[PDB]
């Protein structure tokens, strides 16, 4: 039962979950600008972990197609001290003048969910490889060719304003064994200050079948 | 126990019961005209839910025959962002010049209900369909066959 969570997660999978507004005003795709919040329709923040646990702020980007109705287009942007840099999609169809990649989001009738990125996983560029991101993070030290894979099987488009239900993440940073306990399963969980529940393990159980044979040792 | 409603369900069963009036003027039916108040003798407004949870002003136009007495002629009109659309009956027997298609309401001598829209059943056109409405109703992505 160790004392520490010493090991810094990098975070690598996002699940987020939302709801978009279907009567918000519709926005030009090549008009995208994160500099101009005018240009798109909602912008959310969250906080990322890398390798050695730095926290970052990530900015998640929507926009509202004018074009295609029930299109929308996502972006996302990285602020590290040094500034905010654009992050741009492995295969996203979403390429705006300036060189910024997204991807887009389409819904049935129903308003749930049909299409992602055209039926393929969001999977970003490396966060701090220049080799393949025109704006490479400074990850002072991290881990340069971090990846983030986004979920979004859960968005919808109703007539509810914008709505953020469900933000996931799989990172973790440094923390202190804080309490323990054990279920009826015999597995041994703790929590610490971090958040995670880690499950150091589980309780082994013997049984013999004749158990009136067994030799009698001390204690 | 789930938390939220997550389902938007669309409307497709609308129950109405109304009165008419038996002394109410008498109108000419081929001059019927929703843009024009004097056509018509009563106008209604609601509101419809389609998939996507949009929601649109449904208003009925209720016409007294003036050929054929305790009968009645009833018109619906799509309100959208674009403007008025007026929607038609699949198999209603009131055709007006212009094309709006409504059905007929009759009553028996004691003011109860006898027939409606020859005994049929009143069912609409597909709202955003170009192919069977001449009118379509802009669904702004919603399921255009409701």
């Amino acid at each position: 039962i160790p004392a520490e969570f010493g090991k810094p997660k990098q975070t690598a999978n996002i699940e987020v979950g939302v709801n978009l507004p279907a009567n918000g005003d519709l926005k030009d795709p090549t008009q995208f600008d994160f500099s101009d919040p005018d240009t798109y329709n909602r912008s959310t923040s969250s906080t990322i972990y890398d390798s050695m646990g730095q926290s970052y702020k990530l900015t998640t980007y929507y926009l509202k197609d004018q074009t295609q109705p029930n299109t929308w287009n996502t972006y996302y942007t990285v602020t590290d001290k040094e500034g905010e840099k654009p992050l741009n999609v492995a295969a996203g169809d979403a390429q705006t003048p300036t060189g910024h990649v997204g991807h887009t989001m389409k819904f049935n009738n129903d308003g749930t969910l049909a299409s992602l990125n055209n039926g393929q996983p969001i999977t970003s560029v490396a966060l701090g490889d220049p080799a393949t991101n025109t704006t490479p993070v400074d990850m002072n030290g991290a881990d340069p060719a971090q990846t983030l894979n986004f979920g979004l099987g859960s968005a919808t488009q109703f007539a509810a304003p914008f709505e953020l239900t469900k933000f996931d993440e799989d990172g973790a940073t440094t923390g202190f064994l804080t309490k323990v306990d054990f279920d009826e399963n015999g597995s041994v969980m703790g929590t610490y200050s971090n958040g995670e529940n880690v499950t150091l393990g589980r309780v082994a159980l013997v049984r013999v079948p004749n158990e009136q044979g067994l030799d009698k040792k001390g204690g």
